[PDB]
């Protein structure tokens, strides 16, 4: 009870492998189960089963036993078996599904039958330690110099490149403070390079507000009631604001547009493109707003808190809802579907694009006005940021891959130029 911090954190250790090296377990496994012969593996069963043991809150023999059971009912030949290969439709390990919950005592569990923690595993891990429940715990705060955005995740984020670092960090995750600042900061020049686009001065004084009144540091807002006040009070001036909103180990996105200055009546853009989406939904969802007033502090506060505070999925969708009169959005910009990300940069970028449309919507004096020549027009304007943000990017990397030729290296190659053949490439001169 007073070791378990400790030892838990010392087992992700012992159990930390590459991906490579993990994925070459789980084909072995595969392997062997084809010897016994036995019932085919079902995953979604093995998750179904698996959701409902949780929620019985046993303890470690009990459910080391019912985890067994369970993993034999669905073609699994063994606890550890199951916990190696298992995934749920949402691309979640079992450990890592844990951990996204922020449930640490049945991650422990998992680790004490067998789950491996590859890269994926411990990024979520990290997010997952800065919460409350983390601190109820009896983890401590995260070491400080976990709050750079390693390079691997600045420009992995940004271009698309799924690859791992030398030191075992991953491209894929990150935490609500670095990746919020470099949404911000990508849109202020992105703005100050085009200083006529009055659309993108307004969103850039949204993404710089909203930066400063929440005051991330890791996943966790820093200055708490105030920063919904804050907010709520900016839209109830009827002024364009962003607002920081997550769940448990996951990032959305939510703005609110207004019809004009004064005006109490506009529209909340939700995005959601990854984890808690039904893929027909992935993408931005455009509610109308007529009464402002139900984007109350209380809401805001919790929006930005979701992760810290342990929120679900389900309890932050349905206050997004109730601020938005319980009414269905009235429209839906089907966007691609993102796995093992907690889409900080993807679904923070993805809101822009839904915003462009409201802001066309609003001078078009509405939805139900709006011409096909305007949507292609708000996706030109879309598109046209997103196009400064990766050229800026690939200036980045190339000028850095040269101010040192020895992850830089891997970056550039890895992706950019294996999984991206649509696209001037920069070259890597050798030393």
């Amino acid at each position: 009870k007073l070791s378990a911090p400790l030892d838990m954190l010392k087992q992700m250790n012992e159990s930390t492998m590459e991906q490579t090296k993990l994925d070459e377990l789980r084909k072995k496994m595969s392997l062997q189960a084809e010897i016994l012969n036995k019932a085919k593996a079902d995953n979604d069963m093995f998750f179904r089963l698996l959701i409902e043991l949780m929620s019985l809150k046993l303890q470690g023999e009990l459910f080391k036993e019912q985890l067994s059971k369970i993993s034999k009912e669905s073609g699994y030949d063994s606890a550890q078996s199951a916990l190696i290969q298992a995934t749920n439709s949402e691309g979640q390990s079992p450990l890592q599904y844990a951990l996204q919950k922020q449930d640490f005592s049945t991650a422990k569990y998992f680790l004490d039958n067998g789950a491996k923690a590859g890269p994926i595993e411990k990024a979520v891990f990290e997010i997952a330690l800065d919460s409350k429940a983390a601190k109820e715990f009896g983890f401590p705060p995260l070491p400080p110099e976990k709050e750079k955005l390693h390079p691997v995740k600045n420009f992995g984020l940004v271009l698309g490149i799924k690859t791992t670092s030398v030191d075992g960090t991953p491209s894929q995750f990150g935490h609500i403070a670095p990746t919020y600042q470099l949404m911000t900061d990508s849109v202020s020049h992105f703005a100050k390079s085009h200083p006529g686009n009055k659309n993108f001065q307004e969103i850039a004084n949204a993404f710089q507000f909203s930066n400063e009144a929440s005051a991330f540091k890791f996943s966790t807002p820093q200055r708490n009631p105030e920063a919904g006040n804050d907010l709520a009070r900016r839209i109830q001036g009827g002024e364009l604001t962003t607002i920081p909103v997550s769940c448990k180990g996951h990032a959305m996105g939510l703005s609110y547009v207004p019809d004009g200055p004064g005006s109490k009546s506009g529209y909340l853009v939700y995005t959601n493109r990854g984890l808690g989406a039904k893929s027909s939904e992935h993408g931005t969802h455009i509610f109308r707003i007529e009464d402002s007033s139900k984007i109350t502090p209380e809401f805001i506060n919790n929006m930005t808190s979701g992760h810290s505070n342990g929120a679900s999925h389900d309890e932050i969708m349905s206050q997004i809802k109730a601020a938005a009169g319980n009414k269905e959005p009235i429209h839906h910009i089907k966007q691609k579907g993102q796995k093992n990300d907690n889409c900080t940069i993807a679904n923070s970028k993805s809101n822009i694009e839904g915003i462009l449309l409201c802001q066309k919507a609003r001078e078009v004096g509405g939805f139900d006005k709006l011409t096909e020549s305007d949507m292609d027009s708000v996706k030109k304007e879309y598109k046209e940021f997103t196009k400064h943000m990766r050229v800026e990017k690939v200036n980045e990397l190339a000028k850095a891959l040269k101010e040192n030729p020895q992850p830089d290296l891997n970056n550039l190659t890895k992706e950019y130029l294996k999984q991206h053949p649509n696209a001037p490439k920069l070259k890597q001169t050798l030393e």
